[PDB]
């Protein structure tokens, strides 16, 4: 079990983009995930990956394929400090009752994107890392189960 953070180029030059992707692998009983991703906005601005439009505080992740089925209702949320270089991003099904007596476990699969335009030849970091948002938490990751409660022991990979 654990949630993973991929980048699709590690060494790139000013003006490419860089899709950044929050993935998790055995999320065994997962109902719902908050993640921080810490960047530097001086070096890297968030982006879109499909259309290239700007990350404001409001902004979600891209194309989340893990907790978006309709039929346990998804309560996606986003309040980002782009200033500060911190995604923060949470979804979080509501009907845990059904879900978990469907016998389907959402353990496997991509969480969300983000994109990142470079700005700057300077080499910075990109990581999975703690926040005012996210106290009490593994590297910035928060994971309730179905039942609500926290859970704990998985690892939390970083990119290179």
């Amino acid at each position: 079990a654990h949630i993973a953070l991929e980048l699709d180029k590690t060494k790139v030059k000013v003006g490419d983009v860089i899709v950044a992707t929050v993935k998790a692998k055995n999320m065994t009983s997962m109902a719902g995930i908050q993640v921080n991703i810490k960047y530097d906005p001086e070096v890297l601005q968030a982006i879109d990956p499909a259309t290239g439009k700007p990350f404001t505080k409001e902004t979600l992740l891209v194309d989340p394929e893990l907790l978006s089925n309709r039929e346990y209702n998804p309560l996606l949320t986003a309040v980002n400090d782009i200033n500060s270089g911190i995604i923060n991003y949470a979804s979080c099904y509501v009907y845990w009752d059904s879900y978990r007596e469907s016998g389907v476990s959402e353990s496997t699969g991509i969480i969300g994107k983000v994109g990142f335009k470079v700005l700057k030849a300077a080499n910075t970091t990109v990581k999975l890392e703690e926040t005012r948002f996210t106290p009490n938490s593994i590297d910035g990751t928060l994971v309730i189960d179905w039942y609500g409660q926290q859970i704990v022991g998985y690892k939390v990979i970083q990119p290179d």
